[PDB]
C-alpha cells in the first residue's frame, strides 16, 4: 500500500465519479474491476465502498497479506478516510 499503489487507487475513484458505468461495476464486482486495472485481489481481503456520489467516491482496499513496510511519505499518501480489513 505504497504511494504508487495509492495513486492507482485514486485513478479508480477518479474514473468512478465521471463514469457511472465504471462506478457501478466497481461496486457490483470490485474484484473484476481491480483486475482490469492490473491490481491483485487476494481472496483473504474484503473490499468495500464507502461513498459513491456524483462528485466524491471512496474505495477501500485493505493491505494484502504480502504487505511490507511503508515510509512516512507512503502513509501520508494513503487516503485516511478509508477503513481497514474487518476482523
Amino acid at each position: 500500500m505504497n504511494e504508487e499503489q495509492t495513486q492507482q487507487y485514486s485513478q479508480i475513484v477518479a474514473k468512478c465519479w465521471a463514469d457511472a458505468e465504471f462506478k457501478a461495476k466497481l461496486i457490483a464486482d470490485p474484484k473484476a474491476t481491480l483486475a482490469a486495472e492490473s491490481i491483485a485481489v487476494p481472496d483473504g481481503i474484503e473490499l468495500r465502498v464507502l461513498e459513491n456520489t456524483a462528485t466524491v467516491v471512496n474505495l477501500v482496499l485493505p493491505p494484502p497479506p504480502a504487505e511490507g513496510e511503508l515510509s512516512d511519505e507512503d502513509l501520508g499518501a494513503v487516503t485516511g478516510g478509508l477503513t481497514v480489513l474487518p476482523w
